[PDB]
DNA sequence: CCTGACTCG
DNA sequence: TTCGAGTCAGG
């Protein structure tokens, strides 16, 4: 049972300085999407307000933008940017319980104030999907009850924030929250309403020519298999691979014969079209995903995308990206790279200017780990990889050849990712025994990490959890399984998160610190995406020399470890030429 | 819808 | 039998 004001005007009731907030927007992708309605409940009581009016309404418009005029919510960055679509300011979020769910326990999978609720055994809302319903069935009810569920989220809330705000503190998760995640979901839709430019000319002409080299290509292959199949079905690749051509089995799956990437590599003394059938693959998904899918999504009138960084979706702290995703452009083979060409300042004269830290995973590891050896190596500005290969193959540093170096930064990242000489051995297309033995010498060789990976499995399987830098956490309830498999994932698990998790911690600091930092000195410059370990920006062209200075030096300084952070910096006239 | 394959960190 | 994401085509 609640009492509620289904209002068609505006009051001064509506506008105290302390309010729980809904603005809701039912469209998964936010950007440009209607605002369905709102409700808004304070200490006057609990109110229901159509958009058309209230956002129309000066005072409640004033209200919203109003620094001073506390406001929580969940999902802020939703309604944030749904409103700035509208040319309307949401400022004075002091809370935002999609975050506050998402810092205490990142496997819920939290994703509506029901889910949340649930936390805290509060039952008086129901499930979004519950009142829209799901996939082609999906609608807004009528207007009573669409208001009764916005008013149930508003109450929820307002009801929830000092359970939720109690439980981070005691978590030491209260700062990470109020400093750290909130301020940090501003500038984030800061950046995805701004959005990245993107030369549709240049994309659509090499689709045009991708079109043309995967014809090629697919022929080709049908010439050395003799025959025509879907290149594109492992199924019948596989039927073609190893019926036809009678190719070793190397690997299988639950559904069938392996035809990764890594089992078609080894394939290549057997058949030059595994070659041929890897190349058409990485075209073919050029031409799918970053032409055909990018083109999709632009705004055709301004030539932008506007991307969704999901700040409460992966497991250690991370920031995903969709719709399109931005944060997996090609970069590594040059064919793809080229991809970068189409992203494109947004005004004339202005540059792409590119920063990323150098080996950050690495530089945690030695920090937290308190290794001599590789704090020393870092200290003192050493290879890493020049290093490991002198300790995994025993030589002097001028008997390192560039393959060695390659199998010890394969050793050294591995390391990171709790890989085993199975893996190692099968990375590298190395001997097994081989790989074992880099191992068991990167371990007598920095003893410091194999007493970390040791030790935060204890302390995994004590306190139930691990945690970051900035005192995020990941549970591991798996961690004492009696099944080696299971119990296998939850260390390897309980080695990775606090590096992969304290990288990101350090990146988002960096990126509120240079937000403060551009806004001070009043640059133009600004964030368009960020790349788990890279920030890139856009600026007109006369700022680049004082980024040049000022994006590495608060990258690094953003927090300070026993090693020094090290950022790489570049700039161009596209994404591809800030290299 | 899931699986497996390509892409990034 | 190396971690964490999203999108795509095929089935």
């Amino acid at each position: 049972k609640m009492a509620f004001t289904l209002a068609d005007r505006v009051t001064e009731e509506m506008l105290a300085d302390k309010a729980a907030l809904v603005v809701e927007v039912v469209e998964e992708n936010y950007h440009d999407a209607p605002i369905v309605g709102i409700a808004v409940v304070n200490e006057h009581g609990r109110f229901f307000l159509r958009p058309e009016t209230a956002l129309a309404d000066p005072q409640f418009v004033a209200w919203l933008g109003d620094e001073t005029k506390k406001k929580s919510m969940f999902d802020s960055k939703r309604a944030a940017v749904a409103l700035k679509w509208k040319g309307i300011e949401l400022c004075g979020v002091s809370f935002d319980l999609l975050l506050a769910a998402y810092l205490l326990d990142p496997a819920q999978g939290v994703d509506d104030v029901a889910a949340a609720a649930k936390m805290k055994q509060y039952e008086a809302v129901r499930p979004d999907e519950a009142v829209y319903g799901k996939g082609a069935k999906r609608a807004v009810p009528d207007e009573p009850v669409l208001a009764e569920h916005l008013v149930r989220k508003a109450a929820a809330i307002w009801e929830l924030e000092r359970p939720f705000l109690d439980e981070l503190r005691r978590n030491e998760q209260d700062r990470l929250l109020v400093e750290l995640e909130q301020p940090l979901s501003s500038i984030l839709a800061e950046m995805e309403f701004a959005g990245v430019k993107v030369d549709t000319k240049r994309l659509e002409q090499m689709g045009k020519e991708l079109a043309e080299q995967l014809g090629t290509v697919e022929q080709r292959i049908y010439e050395l298999a003799g025959q025509e199949f879907n290149i594109n079905s492992p199924k019948q690749l596989g039927v073609i691979l190893f019926e036809k051509l009678q190719l070793p089995v190397l690997k299988k799956t639950k559904t069938g014969y392996s035809t990764s990437a890594d089992v078609l590599e080894k394939l290549a003394p057997y058949h030059e079209i595994v070659e041929n059938i890897l190349h058409y693959r990485q075209l073919g998904k050029l031409q799918s995903t970053y032409i055909e899918g990018l083109l999709k999504v632009v705004r055709p009138a301004t030539k932008k995308v506007h991307t969704i960084f999901n700040q409460a979706l992966t497991q250690t702290g991370r920031l995903s990206s969709t719709e399109p995703n931005l944060q997996n452009i090609p970069i590594r083979l040059e064919e793809g790279r080229k991809i970068r060409q189409a992203f494109v300042p947004s005004e004339s004269d202005w540059l792409i200017f590119a920063a990323d830290y150098s080996q950050i995973e690495l530089r945690v590891l030695a920090h937290i780990a308190e290794d001599d050896n590789l704090m020393e190596a870092f200290r003192r500005d050493l290879d890493i990889h020049t290093k490991t290969a002198m300790d995994i193959f025993q030589v002097s540093e001028d008997e390192v050849t560039p393959n060695m170096r390659r199998q010890a930064k394969a050793v050294n990242y591995g390391i990171v990712y709790g890989i085993s000489d199975y893996g190692l051995a099968q990375n590298l297309n190395i001997s097994r025994k081989e790989a074992a033995e880099f191992i068991e010498r990167y371990f007598e060789s920095f003893p410091g990490v194999k007493r970390y990976m040791e030790n935060i499995v204890q302390e995994a399987k004590q306190k139930g959890y691990v945690t970051t830098l900035l005192h995020r956490r990941r549970y591991l309830p798996d961690i004492t399984s009696r099944n080696f498999n299971v119990r296998s994932f939850a260390e390897r698990m309980a080695m990775n998160t606090p590096i992969q998790g304290s990288a990101a911690d350090i990146i988002k600091k960096a990126m509120i610190d240079l937000n403060a930092r551009l806004k001070e000195e009043r640059l133009q410059a600004h964030l368009l995406l960020q790349v788990h370990d890279e920030l890139i920006l856009e600026a007109p062209k006369e700022e680049m020399e004082r980024l040049c200075r000022l994006v590495p030096e608060v990258m690094e300084q953003a927090v300070t470890l026993r090693v020094p952070l090290k950022v790489d910096y570049h700039y161009g006239s596209t994404w591809y030429d800030a290299k």
